[PDB]
């Protein structure tokens, strides 16, 4: 199970961890992705899941896409985790760098609370553009379910838990 991870509220944990290293080393029920609405994981931590997967997320994805069309900024779909997680739950944070309403946050992480147990990364971070403080408030604020964040960079991780209010 989960190691490492300092406990922040009742169903939220933190570690300073690459999430894909740590999926490998868990294979948790799910991972969390964060997923862009066409599902193209070219960079950040979908780019980094999908190259473990040996490009095999990518090559399910665009099947997915192909059938349904994009996803909503806000939205999710559960696919396979192939060699990192039981399923991958792709998870559209708006990405502030499009001008996407940051408002739509919190609608993303109500798709964690359709599962018990997610390893994450926090949603809008990095790449994405958003505040990762704001998005770990939103997180602890809308999650439910037991979530255990990974953040990779040792630096965000310490400012993250030192202001963590």
């Amino acid at each position: 199970s989960f190691s490492g991870y300092l406990k922040l509220t009742d169903n939220v944990y933190i570690k300073n961890a690459d999430i894909v290293e740590e999926a490998k080393k868990v294979k948790p029920t799910v991972v969390v992705n964060a997923a862009n609405v066409y599902l193209k994981h070219g960079g950040g931590v979908a780019g980094a899941l999908n190259k473990a997967t040996n490009n095999a997320m990518q090559v399910e994805s665009d099947d997915y896409i192909a059938t349904n069309g994009p996803l909503k900024v806000g939205g999710s779909c559960v696919l396979s985790g192939h060699n990192l997680a039981k399923h991958c739950l792709h998870v559209v944070g708006p990405n502030v760098n499009k001008g996407e309403d940051i408002q739509l946050l919190k609608s993303a992480y109500e798709n964690f609370n359709q599962h018990e147990v997610l390893l994450a990364p926090l949603l809008s971070a990095g790449i994405f553009g958003a505040d990762p403080i704001h998005s770990l408030r939103v997180c602890v604020d809308t999650v439910r379910t037991n979530v255990y964040l990974a953040v990779f960079d040792k630096n965000l991780y310490d400012k993250l838990v030192s202001s963590f209010l």
